């Protein structure tokens, strides 16, 4: 065996297979190679008859493993072998393992691939590495899926219904699959993932130039590999996360940097990526943003209100659209009746054309002067205000619809025919914003802006146009926000609407929400609930009780998103948000989320600590549970230590009034 | 154009295409043929090169339409033409349209298909028929997806977040697809579906011998047909539901009977099917079941308690398993402290072997005598009791695991390797129940039984074994329930645990729950909430507020499903169910659900009328809303007229307790 070693790690590379193990020398923990098939990597390629096949590259005809430098091992897998015994003659995969001379860091890189007469698709490399043994390791996979989740590597007590779904999912296809980087759907918002047990943690950070997918396997024994054969899997239940290098598409550097943390968990992983986040330029603190714009301080303790008038989906829809007089009266009631001290008022439906033509201010809704009166009222309260804006849609029901503003692919076919909200080519969108945004800022005297859709993902295609638009909006120095966000956009915005959780999502029945994104970026970007899943709606992600408590634990602001006719039904939740969440949001707004912990066996009792000196303990389940010292946290209850040392305790109650 | 006609319907058939329209003469509404491509049918078949393709059979080389009897039109489609212009020589499809002499019923049947050298797969016939024009017809598709849903054919006011998800789904792939009949997953529980507008309704009943799939299209303009071509759809947004005849599989009669109802909606459709359900033998009323077994009357007003001890998933799991003394104390507390007058206690975890070996009563949990003390206490209260039973699983973690009792297919491959709870061939399952169920009945003096899994679906494979097991269980004459159920199993059981809603399901963001199954079968089978989505858990289907109100509107009983450690947190929901749901469930239990109505434009206020003289009005949304007479229904509120003349009014309230 070839050995790479420094003061902290020993890398044992098998010269016959290319598989490697990593010994973390201070804990003695040994991270293993693929426990199922001893595969260094899993390559998907076409065979001589053209059918896609997936092969173990450790079964290649020739495997070369040599130490080409002091801390570098080069590997070459030559002529993989198909299941029928034929050979992909002329296919080769070259990789490298590079141990940092000093730190507990191992770089793994696919350096070259040769495809011969075959076509190469996916490469899982390293394959099924750094795994946890289910119900032996007591730890978790760590996945920054949107705000982030952990997946425990063992079965634990929980509500009986949740338990049945959890355990069942670890045995069927719900616990295996892949996710992508930097989308607003089911995918990841940070280019890292990892695993930990009680002894140590490992995480891999993907090179800034690459876009692998992430394969997950959450306590599954690989039965999915044998269902088509109709045999029972002979493998052990394990947790693993693998990079999927898309050899057919990838033109970046196929490198992942593994960091090994003794005694670490998801918090320590986030802090390690935080250092890389700063080096990549994503991290621009809220304090720097506040120095540039003092109106940023209208955000701490503010409730985000979206008054949804059926727009952009429809123009002046009956029964949903608000007039500007009705808009003004809602703002007045929020301030005078509901005593909301700080607010971001977001009015969806102020223009008489469909987006992307965000103008003129609608005469049918009352006209420019009536909208200005509503905005002037909000500004007299110290509220932030923005209308709904979007420069990316191209809607079938718009009379101005045209494919001329749409993008076409290499075949000349229209792109995003099935995604109406992102049909305009980003290279056109600054020009669209330029048509009226400066007129609206000037006329209404705007201090804030929120822009929809365009910055919800970070894809390569069109990024230059999106950066152009981001720079244009940011040049106005308004307190600005955007839908969902991604880390690459943090320098340009003050708040993200979203960066929480999809309602329907892979892993939902076998994961726990964890504030991975905010553990990295809470100092640099404020987030609020997503408008489709706001704190006033009851969804897979909870009711107001659960969402308010998770808000304080994770460091996000309250979102109240409603059609005008619902307003009277919103008052009780606006009041509870004002009383409970807003003061904590205010105190913690600029701080670092230093730590998050799970404090109960069922993961429902959690504790967050912010660098403001604020501590939030909350219990997101129905039954009172005790923590260290025998302190009891009531069901749907909280125990909050404020910066001045005062202690807030309480709980939500659902009751039935009968006349 | 060939015409079939009686006093109630005019059927207009086009001689060139085979498309037909139906004029419903009482209202004058005309059901048009395929508004998109003038396709009588859509046939999926392989071409001369073996590529699957889908063709418009109205483009066939020869189409023959002849009136072959007084009320029969025969159609033949000969030699379909592919996209390239090649002919499928030797392929033909023969159909018939048969108008009933007196009634507004039209039978449509695929009588014959010939493949030649090609292979035929799916036939949509009739294609895109009985459609609604989006935002023109105000009405809905009607789909018995589990308990049932309707899908409005027009946009309407609703919560802003819901509105965005709803409308977006009508423009992407969430609003098109297919469902299957008689599964416990995403599919249909009754073999019919329909569409209605403000003038007229049509519904189709699938022949008892057939198993088509159901294609749905909910306000989609067919963009999914064009995304791969990268062009915009030229078609209108419409709602349709189509049969998908599986020509490669179907051995039954490929017939669907359409019934036409002037002024009808989903209630009328359900009552039409209720007649057919009695003809099919499914309908055995709860009153006859009570005549056979007086203890059935322990069910009305009973809360279904599932005490989930981590079993069947694990044997004596630490932190989840209950002892029999602990079980007895939970029962005592439910009765003496929580004052629950009627209950079905279901104890998950009483045996020391894994299912399918439901024995012996566990010594580790306390032994048979202590279990008997728990059951005797429950019986002294008048409660029903059952242990958890299952005869279908074969679990990887069972020391007794063997493939001996699993089914194999013609190639010798194990079946259900991907579905651990349903692996024992049903032909063995009665034998497995015979091992101990009679010993448990006589030792514990059981009055009740619940059996898991085996009756959650109705597939052809193994149904004879399942009937054998159901007949055996029914021969004991216990008050008996089963998981989920299907209409074919109603004769053998008193209650179904489930028959409500999956949490994540196709159409969830573009449909409203409707009590379609209970509109048919409430007099014949009692149902309770599903254990994975019980009334004490907050999910996509609501919190306790929403679920308790829906329970009374739909006519189902409360389900409280909890791990033992959660019990103290269940107290407030048990009390609220006891005071609000239980008296209404008790009164309406044996009755017909005569009618259901949506009374608000957002469909959140609803009214159900039961033949016991009970009227339930409830508001499943947060804001108070007015109905006829200016009566106001509070948010999460109810107005219930009882048989004894009392009017129950009230509402749920969430309150924040800050100490
Ligand atoms: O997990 C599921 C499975 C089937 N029925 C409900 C639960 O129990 C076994
Ligand atoms: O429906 C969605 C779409 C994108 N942003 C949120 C909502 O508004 C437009
Ligand atoms: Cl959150
Ligand atoms: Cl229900
Ligand atoms: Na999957
Ligand atoms: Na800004
Ligand atoms: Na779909
Ligand atoms: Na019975």
């Amino acid at each position: 065996p070839i050995v790479l070693e420094n003061g902290k790690l020993n890398i044992n590379i098998d010269s016959k297979t290319g598989c490697f193990s990593v010994t973390e020398k201070t804990s003695g923990h040994v991270w293993k190679s693929d426990p199922w098939e001893n595969a260094a990597g899993l390559l998907t390629l076409t065979d001589s008859k053209g059918k896609k096949q997936t092969v173990n590259i450790s079964k290649s005809k020739k495997i070369e493993v040599s130490k080409t430098a002091k801390n570098t091992v080069s590997l070459k897998f030559i002529d993989p072998v198909f299941e029928d015994g034929s050979v992909a003659k002329g296919v080769s995969i070259a990789t490298e393992l590079r141990l940092d001379p000093n730190n507990a860091q191992l770089d793994v890189e696919v350096t070259e691939h040769r495809s011969g007469n075959f076509t190469l698709y996916d490469l899982r490399y390293p394959a099924r590495a750094f795994s946890l043994k289910t119900d032996e390791d007591k730890g978790a996979a760590v996945i920054p899926q949107k705000q982030g989740v952990i997946c425990p590597s063992y079965i634990f007590p929980m509500n009986g219904g949740r338990f049945c779904k959890w355990d069942d999912a670890t045995y069927n296809n719900k616990s295996q699959g892949s996710l992508e980087l930097f989308n607003n759907g089911t995918g990841l918002t940070m280019p890292w993932w990892g695993t930990y047990n009680e002894k140590s943690a490992v995480m891999g950070i993907v090179d800034v130039s690459a876009r692998p997918h992430m394969q997950y396997n959450i306590n599954n024994n690989g039965q999915y590999l044998f269902n088509a054969k109709g045999v029972m899997s002979p493998y052990q239940r394990i947790v693993f996360l693998d990079p999927i290098w898309k050899l057919d598409q990838e033109k970046g550097k196929m490198r992942i940097s593994y960091h090994f943390i003794p005694g670490g968990d998801y918090v320590d992983m986030a802090k390690v990526y935080q250092k890389e986040a700063k080096a990549r330029g994503h991290f621009v603190s809220l304090q720097e943003k506040l120095k540039r714009n003092p109106n940023v301080n209208k955000l701490p303790g503010a409730i985000y209100f979206g008054i949804y008038g059926g727009y952009p989906h429809y123009v002046n829809m009956p029964g949903m659209a608000f007039t500007f007089d009705e808009l003004k009266n809602i703002i007045k009631t929020i301030h005078d009746d509901l005593r909301v001290d700080k607010a971001f008022v977001h009015a969806w439906g102020t223009f008489s054309n469909f987006v992307p033509h965000n103008y003129p201010i609608s005469e049918a809704l009352g006209g420019p002067e009536k909208l200005k009166a509503a905005v002037d009222l909000a500004k007299s309260y110290g509220y932030l205000y923005s209308s709904y804006h979007a420069y990316s849609p191209m809607l079938e029901n718009d009379p101005n619809f045209t494919t001329d503003l749409m993008q076409r692919d290499a075949e000349g076919k229209l792109m995003n025919t099935g995604s109406r909200w992102a049909r305009v080519d980003p290279k056109f969108q600054k020009g669209l914003a330029q048509k009226n945004i400066e007129k609206e800022i000037s006329y209404l005297g705007l201090e804030a802006d929120i822009t929809d859709i365009t910055f919800a993902a970070y894809r390569e295609n069109g990024k230059e146009g999106r950066i152009e638009l981001a720079k244009y909006i940011d040049s106005f120095n308004l307190v600005n926000g955007t839908e969902h966000g991604q880390e690459q956009w943090i320098p340009y915005f003050d708040m993200f609407e979203g960066m929480t959780y999809l309602e329907d999502r892979p892993l939902s029945v076998i994961s726990h929400p964890a504030p991975l994104f905010n553990l990295v970026y809470h100092e640099a970007i404020a987030n609020f609930g997503k408008i489709q899943d706001p704190d006033n709606e009851v969804t897979a992600n909870g009711d107001f009780r659960i969402k308010a408590l998770r808000s304080m634990l994770f460091g996000r602001g309250t979102t109240i998103f409603f059609a005008p006719y619902e307003f009277e039904g919103m008052r009780p939740m606006i009041e509870m948000a004002r009383d409970l969440v807003s003061p904590v949001h205010k105190e913690t707004f600029y701080s670092e989320l230093k730590s998050h912990e799970y404090l109960s066996a069922d993961y429902k009792v959690q504790r967050s600590r912010f660098s403001s000196g604020t501590e939030v303990i909350a219990n997101l389940g129905p039954v009172a549970q005790k923590i260290e010292g025998g302190i009891s946290i009531p069901g749907y209850g909280y125990r909050i230590q404020m910066k001045d040392g005062s202690l807030k305790t309480g709980h939500f109650q659902v009751s039935l009034h009968m006349d």
